[PDB]
């Protein structure tokens, strides 16, 4: 089977650990969700900040954690399930009251010579939060410190915070930062965190995330 909608289709029911193997892949062991709408392969998971996430660019492109708590699929990984197809794009935040904000968007993936971009249509640019944006959409690398696409000479927008992201701005989001407990009091330290600036704000540091796909 290609991917965790393939297995949800031949009838698997349960959620866990499953091999795949997609189209000109080895295979490996995924994270599936079932649902009533199919399966879903988790590609990111974080509730207790067990697992460090500052890492470079073959870190995120080979995957990392443990796929029994917290951990990154990682992208190589992800970009073989997606292929070049439109993709539904889950992201789910909790807050530390217990509060939970599920959030879903058709994306593209682009394979590493885009440095696995995420394509975004102007339409979902702006459920994001972009106003201008072309009808040709908007295409936006991923970033890690040791690779990072920020476009300004002096500035580093994955060094300057941490993990790997799709840096679209450097203040949109990053559920790959740095997993904080309480109130950090350093300066330059809640930018480092797990946010999402328009559901909790973008110093807010998050209790938990989870992240899923399922092409088509
Ligand atoms: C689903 C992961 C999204 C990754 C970030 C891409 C978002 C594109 C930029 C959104 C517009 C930025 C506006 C803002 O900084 O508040």
């Amino acid at each position: 089977p290609r991917d965790c909608q393939e297995l949800f289709q031949v009838g698997e029911r349960q959620s866990g650990l499953f091999e795949i193997q997609p189209q000109g892949s080895p295979p490996f062991l995924v994270n599936c969700k079932m649902t009533s709408d199919g399966g879903w392969t988790v590609i990111q998971r974080r509730h207790d900040g067990s697992v460090d996430f500052n890492r470079p660019w073959e870190a995120y492109k080979a995957g990392f954690g443990d796929p029994h708590g917290e951990f990154w699929l990682g992208l190589e990984k992800v970009h073989s399930i997606t292929g070049d197809r439109n993709s539904r794009l889950a992201v789910q935040l909790r807050d530390w009251d217990g509060n939970a904000e599920l959030l879903q968007f058709s994306v593209h993936l682009g394979g590493e010579d885009t440095a696995y971009s995420l394509q975004l249509t102007a339409p979902v640019a702006g459920q994001l939060g972009a106003t201008t944006v072309p009808p040709s959409g908007l295409s936006v690398p991923f970033s890690t410190w040791d690779q990072d696409h920020d476009l300004r000479r002096d500035k580093n927008c994955a060094k300057s915070l941490s993990g790997g992201w799709w840096f679209g701005t450097c203040s949109h989001s990053n559920l790959n930062g740095q997993y904080f407990r309480s109130i950090p009091q350093q300066r330059q330290k809640l930018k480092k965190g797990i946010f999402w600036k328009t559901w909790r704000g973008r110093y807010y540091p998050l209790q938990a995330t989870t992240m899923l796909i399922q092409p088509m």
